[PDB]
């Protein structure tokens, strides 16, 4: 059937929101009040792949525009980007693997490993308006768990 998507907003554990702040660009940074409108809403669609109670394969693409994060090698190195698709053919339920993410919930919180890049993750700084950036480490001074935020 259709692949299944659900509209949703994420923010780090540190409570930064995240928006698209130039051309194919996402940063973090403290938002409240007013300027919330200004943060992304995501289309979290459920995807092919290897699937467990607590990991669960997802895209995340910007609600109705056809971009997607996606997981590239970038000079050589795993990175982060947004990408543009053909969007008569997406969403779909086998997305390519640049664009799955597992979703793993721990401890209340979710992280999103690349499926392409095992333990690479999506990732914010401590900082306000750096990237969001794939970090291969869910340790360290770089904040790798998130909460999502269920929107209509
Ligand atoms: C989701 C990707 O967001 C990015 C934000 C910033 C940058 C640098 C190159 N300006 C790259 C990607």
């Amino acid at each position: 059937a259709p692949v299944r998507s659900l509209n949703c907003t994420l923010r780090d554990s540190q409570q930064k929101s995240l928006v698209m702040s130039g051309p194919y660009e996402l940063k973090a940074l403290h938002l409240q009040g007013q300027d919330m409108e200004q943060q992304v809403v995501f289309s979290m669609s459920f995807v092919q792949g290897e699937e467990s109670n607590d990991k669960i394969p997802v895209a995340l693409g910007l609600k109705e525009k056809n971009l997607y994060l996606s997981c590239v090698l970038k000079d050589d190195k795993p990175t982060l980007q947004l990408e543009s698709v053909d969007p008569k053919n997406y969403p779909k339920k086998k997305m390519e693997k640049r664009f799955v993410f597992n979703k793993i919930e721990i401890n209340n919180k979710l992280e999103f490993e690349s499926a392409q890049f095992p333990n690479w993750y999506i990732s914010t700084s401590q900082a306000e308006n750096m990237p969001v950036f794939l970090g291969g480490t869910k340790g360290g001074q770089d904040i790798t768990d998130f909460t999502m935020q269920f929107v209509s």
